[PDB]
């Protein structure tokens, strides 16, 4: 019965984002569906409850790739930038938002749509006629949150792995010049050749680990043990060791100064990498 929208108290409501009873046909199948916000004004996403599924992602975006009641994620998730809000893996520990932190959605600037991605692991071939409704419950409030979550995305663009080779580094750096952000989670993404990815704040030639992972693991968001403040005149730097290179850094900022999204797609301090902690080059098999 649980309607798409459940009012909770005066300025709070819950959204249920659930597959419309899809039937995964072969193993491996990624399914997407979308859900417009019911409000045009700004709202804040402050909590999530996740409902043979190995992976779920929730994104914030303005242009969903399809308009069907669900679609194969092959066709894409969003045709615009897919601001990731939430990740669930089957055994990993899910995206937990700190108290006082919310994603800002709606208004303008905010996302108008949620896009739900569901990865179905391995389906028996005999499944008698399984309709499935996996998804996420989302707690939103119109009360202003003191801290705003956003996403700093580090992206290696040009780098190229040649013949005659066994290890190639792809380095990314940008000076940070915004108000303070506090990194509380991170996720990594490469493809087959990716062996280890690490992210760091560089302050006065001193390197603080944000996080490092072998990119072939259950890409949920891993918690950053102690939140790393990144401030004005810090350099963000990442290394992908290959044999693409994305690193998603989930932060919060103070509401008055908050950006929902930032991006690094360049390498400004290439000689700094000389002085990168040795751990950045160690395998995580």
């Amino acid at each position: 019965t649980i309607g798409p929208v459940t009012p909770l108290d005066a300025s709070d409501f819950a959204l249920d984002i659930r597959m419309p009873g899809v039937t995964p046909k072969e193993s491996d199948t990624y399914f997407c569906m979308s859900m417009r916000l019911p409000v045009d004004e700004e709202a804040f996403v402050i909590d999530f409850k996740p409902r043979t599924v190995h992976h779920m992602l929730l994104f914030g975006c303005n242009m969903p790739s399809s308009t069907g009641s669900y679609w194969f994620c092959d066709e894409g998730t969003c045709t615009d930038k897919a601001n990731i809000l939430y990740a669930w893996a089957r055994n990993a520990p899910p995206t937990r938002l700190p108290k006082g932190v919310g994603f800002r959605v709606g208004g303008e600037t905010g996302s108008k749509y949620f896009v739900l991605q569901v990865h179905y692991g391995d389906i028996s071939a005999f499944r008698d006629n399984h309709k499935d409704c996996s998804g996420v419950s989302v707690h939103l409030t119109r009360v202003p949150q003191p801290l705003i979550a956003g996403m700093y995305l580090m992206m290696s663009v040009d780098t190229v792995i040649p013949p005659g080779e066994k290890v190639v580094n792809a380095d990314i750096s940008c000076q940070y010049k915004m108000y303070p952000m506090h990194v509380f989670a991170y996720r990594v993404h490469t493809h087959h050749l990716g062996k280890v990815v690490s992210g760091y704040r560089v302050r006065n030639g001193q390197w603080t680990l944000i996080g490092r992972q072998n990119p072939q693991l259950p890409q949920a968001f891993y918690p950053v043990e102690h939140p790393v403040d990144v401030t004005f005149g810090d350099i963000l730097a990442a290394r992908c060791v290959f044999t693409i290179c994305n690193l998603y850094i989930m932060y919060y900022m103070e509401a008055k100064y908050a950006l929902s999204f930032m991006t690094c797609t360049k390498n400004v301090a290439p000689d700094m990498f000389r002085t990168i902690p040795a751990e950045a080059n160690i395998p995580i098999p």
